[PDB]
């Protein structure tokens, strides 16, 4: 019935915790003397960079910080240079974060055994991409199959992107299709394209810790921010919830009756 | 609750009963010394033209036919002359081929006064569709878009045209989306493309008269005949059956319960 499987890449496939981009988020405004915090940084994760930047800008507690130190409130041409300055940095920092997720590549490598399809959307722009990509290439990770917000009329939430991925790897109908992902958007999306939604929760940019921060962490308190995750996903569309990839497998079984 | 509605091409919105390829199907196979019906002619209408002349010689009776005239099964050479000749053929006389069928118009105008998209791919190549298109808006007719198969991986029962629609349309999930088709390969398509399935009998491929032969026929001859065609197209995976485009409003209501 599974006939093939669709995978983010930031904190699901690569980028533990999807951090890149807080990275970057956080220099631009600390260079700018009004330093932020990975969580209201991380806050918006979700929707274009661009209005990323933005939605931070008209954030109370940043707006006024902004209008201490340039002694007047951010204009649309700073939402613009902070913009710019945020690729520039990013294309420079990307492949240090092209990492395939420990977990990951062997359950790629089993799938493909079961003749299963791989293939990928993402948020990222195909500039970024080709960056992400080729690095993970290199680091033992390839899906079939990619697909980015400039191959189509939109990105996420709309199912354009799996469409595409569809229309590639040759699968119908669209319920033969996982697709696998670790922010709300990936769930909305999964819904959106008649899919068999899941979310990852161990390195999730929900989850937003580092595998630093998880391997020494107090259990009882990790075991309480994976289910504010886990729970989050269900909330969105999640036909199922997953604390690591190694669980993948089985909830295809699961699906399959 | 519907918001588009893709239809297909000949004999669905123009060319009442798609007769344009039917002598030429027979024509290129007549010419061989092998002798093919209207019946094996139209079974595999609906599919990219290409697909069709392969799909013909694949048919047992014409293989072994083929093979008898000429020792050996149809060739790939076999099949790529035939093609060139069937659009030389073709294209002379396509522009006869693109009025409206009668009521259709009524029907579209309808559909757009309840903000309904209209969506539509085809099985003749994009140059034919150029052909049949400009045509066809000369009188009355033109969907907000078109997709042929030049468009995407590959031509019918593929949904990869109706994906195209959609990704266009801004429309999902697919179920949100009713198919309209005149053959069983636009039963197969709407299907797969997991989207709401009706197939038109009247004026249909599948039915093959002129609307001459429909209006001075033995009407319990007629019924009849019309009966078999429908017992196909549901056979075929329809969702419902309509006499006409203007039973289809109707089928509308009855799915947005
Ligand atoms: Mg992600
Ligand atoms: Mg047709």
């Amino acid at each position: 019935k599974i006939e093939a499987v669709i995978f983010d890449w930031a904190g699901t496939t690569v980028d533990y915790g999807c951090f890149a981009p807080l990275e970057v988020f956080m220099e631009i405004f600390h260079k700018r003397g009004v330093a932020i915090t990975a969580e209201e940084a991380r806050k918006p994760m979700g929707l274009l960079k661009i209005d990323h930047v933005r939605a931070l800008t008209e954030m109370p507690r940043i707006a006024s910080e902004w209008n201490r130190v340039f002694r007047q409130l951010p204009t649309e041409a700073d939402i613009q240079e902070m913009y710019e300055e945020f690729e520039e940095i990013l294309f420079a920092i990307l492949p240090r974060y092209a990492s395939p997720i420990n977990a990951v590549k062997e359950v790629i490598a089993s799938l493909r055994e079961r003749g299963i399809k791989i293939g990928s959307t993402t948020g990222y722009t195909r500039e970024m991409m080709d960056i992400v990509a080729k690095e993970a290439a290199l680091q033992g990770y390839k899906p079939d199959f990619l697909v980015t917000p400039d191959d189509v009329p939109a990105g996420r939430p709309y199912p354009w992107m799996c469409y595409k991925n569809a229309m590639e790897l040759g699968v119908y109908p669209m319920n033969h299709m996982i697709k696998v992902g670790d922010t709300v958007s990936d769930m909305k999306e999964g819904r959106n394209a008649g899919m068999w939604t899941v979310g990852v929760i161990l390195g999730s940019s929900e989850l937003g810790l580092t595998e630093e921060e998880v391997e020494n962490m107090d259990s009882v308190e990790l075991r309480e921010k994976i289910e504010v995750v886990r729970n989050r996903f269900v909330e969105n569309g999640a036909h199922f919830t997953i604390e690591t990839m190694q669980e993948l497998e089985s909830v295809m079984e699961h699906i399959e009756k």
